[PDB]
């Protein structure tokens, strides 16, 4: 006889090993195993909005979409119960390779403010290779909003998403250089 089915409050994150409540700010793509417990023990999962995130029969979640989704799981003993997905506040896209003007108006000027609004996300996700979507990648330099004094020496800095190596003085027009958004 079996006593009610749940699901962890406390996600662990795929890439860097941390049990914890979901981050609130997102790298797109990024991964994590959800925790049921109860019923018979045995479990199915199900997004009910593909678009914003997608969930793995084992319970591996993957973040696709920027919103708010409901994942469930229903036992065998036909128990269900609801993981809801809150909107982040934002969520970071990787885009092609550009200059970074180039990049700049690809990402509809919505770059990185900051170095820290991109080392925030390492901290709570990781070395973003740590993912099926990134997989094949030993570096992903990201452009970051150049200063004002930046924007006249025709050069900014950037910080790496598996790296983070963060440099600066980089001209606007090197290649090999990502250009992350952030909406």
């Amino acid at each position: 006889f079996f006593d009610e089915l749940k699901i962890d409050n406390k996600v662990d994150i795929i890439g860097n090993n941390v049990r914890g409540e979901l981050p609130n700010i997102w790298l797109q793509y990024g991964q994590f195993k959800l925790k049921a417990s109860g019923g018979d023990g045995t479990y199915s999962w199900y997004s009910e909005n593909t678009s914003i995130a997608t969930v793995d029969a084992s319970g591996k979640v993957t973040l696709n979409g920027k919103g708010s989704v409901v994942i469930k799981a229903t036992s065998g003993d036909k128990q269900t119960v609801s993981y809801t997905i809150k909107a982040p506040s934002y969520m970071i896209k990787v885009d092609k390779q550009a200059y970074y003007a180039d990049a700049m108006s690809i990402c509809k000027n919505l770059l990185p403010s900051t170095q820290t609004v991109l080392s925030d996300i390492y901290d709570s996700w990781g070395a973003a290779n740590k993912y099926s979507h990134y997989s094949s990648m030993n570096s992903i330099t990201a452009w970051i909003k150049q200063t004002s004094s930046e924007q006249r020496s025709g050069v900014s800095s950037t910080y790496n998403l598996i790296t983070q190596n963060p440099l600066p003085g980089v001209n606007v027009n090197t290649p090999n250089v990502y250009a992350v958004c952030v909406e």
